């Protein structure tokens, strides 16, 4: 369950993401990452997966973002995309609907997703040789 090839998927998912910029990438999230490490593991991802979630649900039709070229339209529907395949991953090893997030801190959503990788990479790493 732990070590479950459900977190290659994560990590492929956010490759794609930190690969990609978009009209949108600096707008914010909540940083779940601002907190004191007062969680279990099922915990960080549930929070995770809620504050992705609140972005995209809030930005897939934002005028900001949705984009005035062809090439800026694919971009921002391939973030969408990514966003929910990433989701429902997390949801998947969370485990959990209800996790209250408490944190002031906003970060861009650029570098929450680099810090979640960092994350994911170090979670792969502690499951392999």
């Amino acid at each position: 369950h732990k070590c479950d090839i459900t977190l290659q998927e994560i990590i492929k998912d956010l490759n794609s993401l930190t690969e990609q910029k978009t009209l949108c990438t600096e707008l914010t999230v909540t940083d779940i990452f601002a907190a004191s490490k007062n969680t279990t593991e099922k915990e960080t991802f549930c929070r995770a997966a809620t504050v992705l979630r609140q972005f995209y649900s809030h930005h897939e039709k934002d005028t900001r973002c949705l984009g005035a070229t062809a090439q800026q339209f694919h971009r921002h529907k391939q973030l969408i995309r990514f966003l929910k395949a990433l989701d429902r991953n997390l949801w998947g090893l969370a485990g959990l609907n209800s996790c209250p997030v408490k944190e002031a801190n906003q970060s861009t959503l650029e570098n929450f997703l680099e810090r979640l990788k960092t994350i994911m990479r170090e979670k792969y790493s502690k499951c392999s040789s």
